[PDB]
């Protein structure tokens, strides 16, 4: 039942015993592996057992398991659930749950950081207006003038008798995508839909490719409300190249803070539909995906041409050459602007360190090989060469449907 | 929708369902609780049922399903299995099954070519000297002075009681790896075991980085005999750069013919333990894995130093830049030399065509994403964004225990 897992560079071998504590099925069966799929196809007595489970996790972690407080806390949960069908987490438990859900995130290469997360309790929130205020303090704290600090902010749990608090935007900072006459897109094509919903709910659009979108925030069973982030909070890094001086001409820029805003956080059976969290970028996310995917800004040809590369033929590897300059430019420009970033070499090295830690601490580490291995130079990094077991542990960030 | 895996391309936004997976008659390593698809590695009546299925496939492939010939061939196999425990394939059943195994191989990006495979029958082979003759013929035909041609040679199947035919070497062509007294390896480290095996059976070793191993060939129930390949039969390419002149002085080379000799070819339950097969390289096999893996030639640092790159910090992207140029050097030199090769861009483009043909032809295609995605410039190729379903179909190429 316990997989042999091998590193092929170093010949080293471990066994995952941690997977045994997974109790949510993934999409694979013995007939066919489905691990490369981005999304899944996708309660009285049972919320109860996830709660015991989780409270157990919490008291084991402060090394006070089977102590008195443990018992009296299990009794709280029971009594609360028996009468109301639900319960509430103490602030310190939430803090524990939030860090554990990062820890369990199998798609995340930055997990070495997991124990260092600033947790904002925003459960005493009753309006879109307040969410905005909480969302602003988060951006301000996490951004920290370029010296970035991981942070999550947690809005009120989902409740049986009403709508969810939701942030409609997929990220706290997004560039407008304007769907043009000839069906081309000025700006980020990833953000066409959200851009149109913002216009639909009253927003005045610009005509740049890097227009910072407003936030569409929704309090339960209310029309979402629109807030313009103040430009002074959203820090942005102009893109240039250490030697290629025309690179600066291309007006390229990315924003400092990668803050995911549409995922749901699950802890001990409670669900937190709005709980944005942020760290700092690994440079390939910007330099390779956001700028080079052909269904994003798709700037590879432009760059290659400016680099005077023979475009005609795949075999001159013009794609590979320009991709590498753009990634260098993202690192260069971030290090200049003194904004926190990490390259895929440093990041995957530190990730290797994390597997070793997690092997000593828990007996394994859930890991999604296709998301961990970077999008350029995969086998140049040590994770390419490391087998990994993937599986769902709770607490967990999960995808959730879009509100509209 | 339908309950078959839904499969999405994130670049194009297109959806398909894989119905082919229902044909899978074998379990991979995944289960609902944990994905294991990144792991490199995993007669009685069971023969009969395997045989009936292969034969049904053959007759559908020739559009004669249900015909008298079909049920008479069924009848035939059942009698032969019933009185000898095994059975033999007709010639063109062997050609079909061979092609079908390549067609079925989830790890092969080259399957647009699956239709064009020269199948040499060698089931008459009765000695290790003769194996050698067939391999030399195979190598000559396949290499065809640089204009390479895919081919497989099929030695006699396994039989109850009697020993297997086996090619000990993992590939027909392998460079020696000599273990130094100081702990390093000279040559190719992947081939240390097979080098030291060749010496034990009496080969006189050389001392270069690129010495061609002799073949260790095992006729049934005999110790393996040793055979040296005439140098004129082994086409090799010296590596040089179109613009960095010093690259040629590095003395690097690779062989033209990728020919796998250690796999088992399975058909209707019959097992061909020696059926080596060969195509042509994708440039990233040579330039990225074989030359740059840390556990292989590991020339990345030497090359970056020659390029005058900053090798003391990850963030100069020194690894990425050196890898690109080594890869350019691979293509350029094979091109200059009129030896067939394909780059990871063209190759993945055409595997996308192959997926689309197979969708129409059979309703899906088993594909191992981690192996289909090239090991440099992943997300720069269209397979990066294509979800894929991996499962096992027969005929199959399969791994087998080394015979020592
Ligand atoms: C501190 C710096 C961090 C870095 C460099 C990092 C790195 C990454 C990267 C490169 C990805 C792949 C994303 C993509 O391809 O778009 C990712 C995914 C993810 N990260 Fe992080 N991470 C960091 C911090 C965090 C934090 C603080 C959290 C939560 C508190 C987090 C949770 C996640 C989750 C849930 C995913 C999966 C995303 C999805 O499925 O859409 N990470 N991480
Ligand atoms: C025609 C040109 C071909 C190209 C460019 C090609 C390309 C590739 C590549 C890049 C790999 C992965 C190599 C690695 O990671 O080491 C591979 C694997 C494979 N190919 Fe091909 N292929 C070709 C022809 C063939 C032929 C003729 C056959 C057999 C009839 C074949 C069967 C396989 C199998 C079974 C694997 C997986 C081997 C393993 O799991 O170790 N391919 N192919
Ligand atoms: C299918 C899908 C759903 C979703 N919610 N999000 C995505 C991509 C989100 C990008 C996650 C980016 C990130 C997040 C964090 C916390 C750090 C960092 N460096 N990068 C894809
Ligand atoms: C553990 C292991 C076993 C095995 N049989 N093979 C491997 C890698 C073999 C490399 C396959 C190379 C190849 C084969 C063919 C036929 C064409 C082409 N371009 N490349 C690893
Ligand atoms: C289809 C495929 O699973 C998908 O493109 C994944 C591959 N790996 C990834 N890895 C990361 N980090 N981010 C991604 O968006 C993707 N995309
Ligand atoms: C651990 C991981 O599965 C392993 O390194 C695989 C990854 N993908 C690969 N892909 C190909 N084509 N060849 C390989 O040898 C590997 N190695
Ligand atoms: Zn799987």
């Amino acid at each position: 039942k316990f997989p042999r897992v091998k590193n092929w560079e170093l010949g080293s071998i471990t066994y995952d015993t941690l997977c045994a504590q997974s109790q949510q099925d993934g999409p694979c069966t013995p007939r066919r592996c489905l691990g490369s799929l981005v999304l899944p196809r996708k309660p009285a007595e049972q919320l109860l057992s996830q709660a015991r489970d989780f409270i157990n996790q919490y008291y084991s972690s402060i090394k006070r398991s089977g102590s008195q407080a443990h018992e009296e806390r299990l009794q709280e949960v029971e009594a609360e659930v028996a009468s109301t069908g639900t319960y509430h987490l103490r602030e310190s438990e939430l803090v524990f749950g939030a860090k554990q859900a990062w820890r369990n995130a199998p798609r995340c290469v930055g997990r070495i950081q997991w124990g260092k997360l600033q947790v904002f309790d925003a459960r005493d929130c009753s309006s879109a207006q307040e969410m905005f205020t909480y969302i602003c303090n988060h951006i301000k704290y996490a951004t920290n003038r370029g010296n970035l600090r991981s942070a999550i902010t947690v809005f009120p749990q989902r409740a049986p008798g009403r709508g969810d608090f939701r942030i409609w935007n997929s990220q706290l900072v997004r560039y407008a995508g304007y769907r043009q006459q000839d069906g081309s897109v000025r700006g980020d094509p990833a953000n066409v839909e959200i851009t149109e919903l913002c216009i639909q709910h009253g927003w005045t659009p610009g005509n740049g490719r890097f227009d910072v979108l407003p936030l569409l925030l929704q309090a339960p069973d209310e029309a979402p409300e629109l807030f313009v982030l103040p430009p002074e909070l959203v820090l942005e890094v102009p893109l240039e190249h250490p030697t290629l001086e025309w690179f600066a001409a291309l007006g390229l820029r990315w924003y400092a803070l990668p803050a995911v805003s549409n995922m749901l956080l699950e802890i001990g059976g409670l669900e937190f539909s709005a709980a944005p969290f942020s760290g700092w970028y690994m440079s390939t996310e910007i330099g390779t995906r956001n700028l080079c995917d052909p269904h994003r800004y798709n700037i590879l040809e432009d760059v290659a041409v400016c680099m005077d590369l023979d475009t005609r033929t795949t075999s001159s590897l013009w794609k590979d050459k320009a991709a590498v300059e753009i990634n260098l430019a993202v690192l260069h420009s971030f290090q200049l602007a003194k904004v926190t970033i990490v390259d895929h070499h440093a990041a995957t090295v530190s990730f290797m360190k994390h597997l070793d830690n997690e092997q000593k601490a828990r007996g394994g580490c859930p890991a999604d090989w296709a998301w961990i291995v970077p999008p350029i130079s995969g086998s140049l990094t040590p994770v390419f060469h490391q087998e990994m077991v993937n599986y769902i542990l709770s607490p967990a960030f999960r995808y959730q449907p879009d509100p509209w």
